[PDB]
Protein backbone atom coordinates (compact mmCIF):
# COMPACT_ATOMS: atom_id res chain seq x y z
CA UNK A 1 0.00 0.00 0.00
CA UNK A 2 2.85 2.94 -0.02
CA UNK A 3 3.15 5.60 -1.48
CA UNK A 4 5.97 7.62 -3.82
CA UNK A 5 7.00 10.87 -1.99
CA UNK A 6 10.56 12.26 -2.88
CA UNK A 7 13.87 10.98 -2.92
CA UNK A 8 14.29 8.10 -0.20
CA UNK A 9 10.21 8.42 0.21
CA UNK A 10 9.53 5.54 -2.51
CA UNK A 11 7.26 4.03 -0.12
CA UNK A 12 5.50 5.71 2.50
CA UNK A 13 3.20 4.21 4.51
CA UNK A 14 1.06 6.71 7.75
CA UNK A 15 2.08 5.10 11.11
CA UNK A 16 -1.08 6.87 12.96
CA UNK A 17 -0.96 5.63 16.94
CA UNK A 18 -3.15 6.85 19.65
CA UNK A 19 -1.98 9.81 22.01
CA UNK A 20 -5.21 11.04 23.61
CA UNK A 21 -8.43 10.17 24.74
CA UNK A 22 -10.56 13.06 25.36
CA UNK A 23 -14.04 12.28 27.76
CA UNK A 24 -16.34 14.62 29.00
CA UNK A 25 -19.41 14.93 26.81
CA UNK A 26 -22.17 13.32 28.04
CA UNK A 27 -24.00 11.75 24.43
CA UNK A 28 -22.49 11.06 21.23
CA UNK A 29 -19.97 13.28 19.88
CA UNK A 30 -21.75 14.62 16.20
CA UNK A 31 -18.77 16.61 14.77
CA UNK A 32 -14.81 17.61 15.71
CA UNK A 33 -12.48 20.33 13.60
CA UNK A 34 -9.25 21.79 14.37
CA UNK A 35 -8.92 25.86 14.46
CA UNK A 36 -7.35 27.12 11.19
CA UNK A 37 -3.86 27.77 13.08
CA UNK A 38 -4.03 24.36 14.64
CA UNK A 39 -4.45 25.19 18.41
CA UNK A 40 -7.49 24.11 19.07
CA UNK A 41 -10.27 21.15 18.69
CA UNK A 42 -13.56 22.12 18.65
CA UNK A 43 -16.31 18.61 19.48
CA UNK A 44 -19.89 19.34 18.92
CA UNK A 45 -22.48 16.56 20.46
CA UNK A 46 -25.58 15.36 20.98
CA UNK A 47 -25.82 16.49 24.56
CA UNK A 48 -26.08 20.22 23.38
CA UNK A 49 -22.86 21.42 23.98
CA UNK A 50 -19.37 22.35 22.01
CA UNK A 51 -15.98 21.80 23.76
CA UNK A 52 -12.68 23.02 22.78
CA UNK A 53 -9.82 20.78 23.45
CA UNK A 54 -5.89 21.56 23.00
CA UNK A 55 -4.78 20.26 19.40
CA UNK A 56 -1.56 18.89 20.39
CA UNK A 57 -1.95 17.81 24.19
CA UNK A 58 -5.84 16.85 23.89
CA UNK A 59 -6.08 19.48 27.49
CA UNK A 60 -9.96 20.57 28.25
CA UNK A 61 -10.14 24.02 27.37
CA UNK A 62 -13.89 25.05 28.07
CA UNK A 63 -17.52 24.30 27.61
CA UNK A 64 -19.63 26.50 25.55
CA UNK A 65 -23.54 25.98 26.15
CA UNK A 66 -26.52 27.50 25.04
CA UNK A 67 -28.39 25.59 21.99
CA UNK A 68 -31.74 24.22 23.38
CA UNK A 69 -31.32 20.47 21.81
CA UNK A 70 -28.38 18.28 20.33
CA UNK A 71 -26.26 20.22 18.20
CA UNK A 72 -25.29 18.26 14.67
CA UNK A 73 -21.79 20.38 13.52
CA UNK A 74 -19.83 22.60 14.03
CA UNK A 75 -17.15 25.16 12.49
CA UNK A 76 -14.20 27.65 12.77
CA UNK A 77 -13.97 31.22 11.09
CA UNK A 78 -10.63 31.32 8.78
CA UNK A 79 -9.01 33.33 11.81
CA UNK A 80 -10.04 30.56 14.69
CA UNK A 81 -11.83 33.83 16.92
CA UNK A 82 -15.57 31.90 15.83
CA UNK A 83 -17.16 28.96 16.08
CA UNK A 84 -20.74 28.29 13.93
CA UNK A 85 -22.89 25.14 15.32
CA UNK A 86 -25.63 23.33 13.23
CA UNK A 87 -28.10 22.37 16.04
CA UNK A 88 -31.42 20.05 16.44
CA UNK A 89 -32.84 23.82 18.53
CA UNK A 90 -33.57 24.50 14.34
CA UNK A 91 -31.01 27.45 14.92
CA UNK A 92 -27.44 27.97 13.99
CA UNK A 93 -25.42 30.19 16.94
CA UNK A 94 -21.95 32.08 16.05
CA UNK A 95 -19.92 32.13 19.25
CA UNK A 96 -16.91 33.97 20.43
CA UNK A 97 -14.37 31.09 21.31
CA UNK A 98 -12.55 33.54 23.67
CA UNK A 99 -15.39 34.45 25.58
CA UNK A 100 -17.45 31.70 25.00
CA UNK A 101 -20.48 34.02 24.69
CA UNK A 102 -22.96 33.35 21.96
CA UNK A 103 -22.70 36.22 19.36
CA UNK A 104 -25.46 35.26 17.25
CA UNK A 105 -28.59 33.01 16.64
CA UNK A 106 -29.47 32.48 13.22
CA UNK A 107 -33.33 31.64 12.71
CA UNK A 108 -34.95 30.69 9.55
CA UNK A 109 -34.54 26.69 8.95
CA UNK A 110 -37.81 25.37 9.88
CA UNK A 111 -36.33 21.79 10.69
CA UNK A 112 -33.18 20.58 12.42
CA UNK A 113 -29.81 22.39 11.32
CA UNK A 114 -27.20 19.27 10.37
CA UNK A 115 -24.33 20.97 8.69
CA UNK A 116 -22.28 24.26 8.35
CA UNK A 117 -19.62 25.75 7.59
CA UNK A 118 -17.67 29.63 7.35
CA UNK A 119 -16.72 30.74 3.66
CA UNK A 120 -12.92 31.27 3.43
CA UNK A 121 -13.21 34.87 3.73
CA UNK A 122 -15.57 34.02 6.72
CA UNK A 123 -17.63 36.66 5.95
CA UNK A 124 -20.72 33.65 4.92
CA UNK A 125 -21.97 31.14 6.98
CA UNK A 126 -23.65 27.99 4.70
CA UNK A 127 -26.03 25.88 6.30
CA UNK A 128 -28.56 22.40 5.57
CA UNK A 129 -31.45 21.46 6.78
CA UNK A 130 -33.94 18.47 7.45
CA UNK A 131 -35.89 21.33 6.22
CA UNK A 132 -34.25 20.51 2.59
CA UNK A 133 -32.70 23.63 2.26
CA UNK A 134 -29.56 25.19 1.93
CA UNK A 135 -29.15 28.52 3.33
CA UNK A 136 -26.39 31.00 3.08
CA UNK A 137 -25.93 33.67 6.07
CA UNK A 138 -24.65 37.04 7.07
CA UNK A 139 -21.72 36.77 9.55
CA UNK A 140 -21.80 40.17 10.89
CA UNK A 141 -25.85 40.89 10.56
CA UNK A 142 -27.08 37.29 10.94
CA UNK A 143 -29.57 37.56 8.39
CA UNK A 144 -30.15 34.88 5.84
CA UNK A 145 -29.15 36.13 2.49
CA UNK A 146 -30.42 33.34 0.27
CA UNK A 147 -32.52 30.14 0.69
CA UNK A 148 -31.81 27.76 -1.81
CA UNK A 149 -34.72 24.98 -2.87
CA UNK A 150 -31.58 22.39 -3.18
CA UNK A 151 -32.52 19.43 -2.27
CA UNK A 152 -35.32 16.18 -1.47
CA UNK A 153 -34.74 15.28 1.00
CA UNK A 154 -32.35 15.97 4.69
CA UNK A 155 -29.13 18.07 3.71
CA UNK A 156 -26.12 16.34 5.04
CA UNK A 157 -23.46 18.64 4.14
CA UNK A 158 -22.50 21.82 3.08
CA UNK A 159 -18.70 22.96 2.07
CA UNK A 160 -17.27 26.41 0.48
CA UNK A 161 -14.56 25.90 -2.08
CA UNK A 162 -11.22 27.38 -1.81
CA UNK A 163 -12.38 30.98 -2.98
CA UNK A 164 -15.52 30.91 -1.72
CA UNK A 165 -17.42 31.38 -4.86
CA UNK A 166 -19.06 27.64 -4.89
CA UNK A 167 -21.04 25.56 -2.22
CA UNK A 168 -21.29 22.10 -2.71
CA UNK A 169 -24.25 20.23 -0.70
CA UNK A 170 -25.41 16.53 -0.56
CA UNK A 171 -28.13 14.93 0.71
CA UNK A 172 -30.49 11.80 1.36
CA UNK A 173 -32.32 12.37 -2.13
CA UNK A 174 -28.92 11.07 -3.73
CA UNK A 175 -27.30 13.51 -5.26
CA UNK A 176 -24.79 16.00 -4.91
CA UNK A 177 -25.30 19.45 -5.98
CA UNK A 178 -23.01 22.87 -6.79
CA UNK A 179 -24.11 25.87 -6.31
CA UNK A 180 -23.29 29.59 -7.52
CA UNK A 181 -22.56 31.71 -4.24
CA UNK A 182 -23.79 34.89 -6.03
CA UNK A 183 -26.47 33.81 -7.45
CA UNK A 184 -27.65 30.86 -5.68
CA UNK A 185 -27.85 29.14 -9.19
CA UNK A 186 -26.94 25.22 -9.07
CA UNK A 187 -24.57 24.98 -11.54
CA UNK A 188 -24.09 21.18 -11.50
CA UNK A 189 -25.63 17.58 -10.09
CA UNK A 190 -22.85 14.52 -9.47
CA UNK A 191 -24.63 11.27 -9.24
CA UNK A 192 -23.19 8.43 -10.51
CA UNK A 193 -24.20 4.74 -11.25
CA UNK A 194 -26.79 4.24 -8.64
CA UNK A 195 -28.87 6.89 -6.28
CA UNK A 196 -27.87 5.78 -3.11
CA UNK A 197 -28.01 8.68 -0.38
CA UNK A 198 -25.36 10.92 -0.64
CA UNK A 199 -23.83 11.63 3.41
CA UNK A 200 -21.22 13.75 3.20
CA UNK A 201 -18.91 16.19 0.85
CA UNK A 202 -16.67 18.23 0.28
CA UNK A 203 -13.89 20.42 -1.94
CA UNK A 204 -10.46 18.85 -1.77
CA UNK A 205 -8.20 21.54 -0.16
CA UNK A 206 -6.99 23.32 -4.30
CA UNK A 207 -11.03 23.25 -5.08
CA UNK A 208 -10.59 21.12 -8.01
CA UNK A 209 -12.28 17.70 -6.28
CA UNK A 210 -14.73 16.77 -4.55
CA UNK A 211 -15.10 13.73 -1.89
CA UNK A 212 -18.55 12.27 -1.63
CA UNK A 213 -19.84 9.40 0.52
CA UNK A 214 -22.68 7.51 -0.28
CA UNK A 215 -24.56 5.14 2.22
CA UNK A 216 -23.82 2.13 0.08
CA UNK A 217 -20.01 1.66 1.85
CA UNK A 218 -18.22 4.10 -0.54
CA UNK A 219 -16.42 7.11 -0.84
CA UNK A 220 -15.51 8.92 -4.21
CA UNK A 221 -13.41 11.16 -5.65
CA UNK A 222 -14.97 13.79 -8.33
CA UNK A 223 -13.57 16.15 -10.70
CA UNK A 224 -16.15 18.98 -10.21
CA UNK A 225 -14.78 20.74 -13.45
CA UNK A 226 -15.17 17.06 -15.74
CA UNK A 227 -18.27 15.75 -13.52
CA UNK A 228 -16.37 12.51 -13.47
CA UNK A 229 -15.95 10.20 -10.84
CA UNK A 230 -11.86 9.60 -10.62
CA UNK A 231 -11.66 7.19 -7.72
CA UNK A 232 -13.61 4.56 -5.36
CA UNK A 233 -12.83 3.99 -1.90
CA UNK A 234 -14.18 1.31 -0.48
CA UNK A 235 -13.95 -1.47 2.84
CA UNK A 236 -15.33 0.64 5.12
CA UNK A 237 -18.45 0.36 6.30
CA UNK A 238 -20.91 3.06 5.84
CA UNK A 239 -25.29 2.47 5.33
CA UNK A 240 -26.67 4.40 7.78
CA UNK A 241 -24.38 7.54 9.38
CA UNK A 242 -23.71 10.72 8.09
CA UNK A 243 -19.76 10.33 8.66
CA UNK A 244 -17.27 12.93 7.82
CA UNK A 245 -14.68 12.21 5.52
CA UNK A 246 -11.12 14.04 5.04
CA UNK A 247 -8.31 15.09 2.73
CA UNK A 248 -4.83 14.29 4.71
CA UNK A 249 -2.30 16.44 3.04
CA UNK A 250 0.18 17.28 5.85
CA UNK A 251 2.68 14.66 4.87
CA UNK A 252 1.56 11.51 2.27
CA UNK A 253 -1.49 11.98 0.53
CA UNK A 254 -4.62 10.36 2.38
CA UNK A 255 -8.18 9.75 2.59
CA UNK A 256 -9.29 9.52 6.36
CA UNK A 257 -12.78 8.52 7.08
CA UNK A 258 -14.67 7.38 9.84
CA UNK A 259 -16.54 4.04 9.56
CA UNK A 260 -19.38 1.89 11.17
CA UNK A 261 -16.89 -0.95 12.33
CA UNK A 262 -15.49 1.36 15.14
CA UNK A 263 -12.62 2.35 12.66
CA UNK A 264 -10.79 5.30 11.21
CA UNK A 265 -9.70 4.09 7.54
CA UNK A 266 -6.90 5.90 5.92
CA UNK A 267 -6.57 4.99 1.91
CA UNK A 268 -3.76 5.90 -0.40
CA UNK A 269 -5.45 8.59 -2.45
CA UNK A 270 -3.87 7.70 -6.02
CA UNK A 271 -4.18 3.54 -5.40
CA UNK A 272 -7.49 3.72 -3.07
CA UNK A 273 -5.81 0.65 -1.33
CA UNK A 274 -6.43 0.62 2.73
CA UNK A 275 -3.12 1.61 4.14
CA UNK A 276 -4.43 1.94 7.98
CA UNK A 277 -7.34 0.94 10.16
CA UNK A 278 -7.28 2.84 13.60
CA UNK A 279 -8.65 0.99 16.39
CA UNK A 280 -9.85 2.71 19.66
CA UNK A 281 -13.28 3.29 19.41
CA UNK A 282 -16.35 1.30 20.78
CA UNK A 283 -19.17 2.90 18.69
CA UNK A 284 -19.48 4.30 15.12
CA UNK A 285 -16.66 6.90 14.65
CA UNK A 286 -19.06 9.35 13.08
CA UNK A 287 -16.46 12.15 13.25
CA UNK A 288 -13.17 12.42 11.64
CA UNK A 289 -10.68 15.81 10.85
CA UNK A 290 -7.30 16.20 9.69
CA UNK A 291 -5.02 18.81 11.47
CA UNK A 292 -3.90 22.18 9.35
CA UNK A 293 -0.11 21.52 9.77
CA UNK A 294 0.80 18.06 11.08
CA UNK A 295 0.06 14.71 10.77
CA UNK A 296 -2.84 14.47 13.77
CA UNK A 297 -6.20 12.71 13.07
CA UNK A 298 -8.71 13.56 15.77
CA UNK A 299 -11.57 11.12 15.48
CA UNK A 300 -15.22 11.29 17.65
CA UNK A 301 -17.62 8.44 18.26
CA UNK A 302 -21.52 7.70 18.91
CA UNK A 303 -23.61 7.48 22.24
CA UNK A 304 -22.13 4.19 22.98
CA UNK A 305 -18.95 5.66 22.94
CA UNK A 306 -18.87 9.16 23.55
CA UNK A 307 -14.96 9.35 23.40
CA UNK A 308 -12.81 11.80 21.02
CA UNK A 309 -9.03 10.56 19.99
CA UNK A 310 -6.24 12.29 18.79
CA UNK A 311 -3.71 10.04 16.79
CA UNK A 312 -0.50 10.96 15.55
CA UNK A 313 1.88 9.67 12.56
CA UNK A 314 5.20 10.51 11.40
CA UNK A 315 3.69 10.87 7.82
Amino acid sequence: GGQQMGRGSEFVKPNYALKFTLAGHTKAVSSVKFSPNGEWLASSSADKLIKIWGAYDGKFEKTISGHKLGISDVAWSSDSNLLVSASDDKTLKIWDVSSGKCLKTLKGHSNYVFCCNFNPQSNLIVSGSFDESVRIWDVKTGKCLKTLPAHSDPVSAVHFNRDGSLIVSSSYDGLCRIWDTASGQCLKTLIDDDNPPVSFVKFSPNGKYILAATLDNTLKLWDYSKGKCLKTYTGHKNEKYCIFANFSVTGGKWIVSGSEDNLVYIWNLQTKEIVQKLQGHTDVVISTACHPTENIIASAALENDKTIKLFKSDC
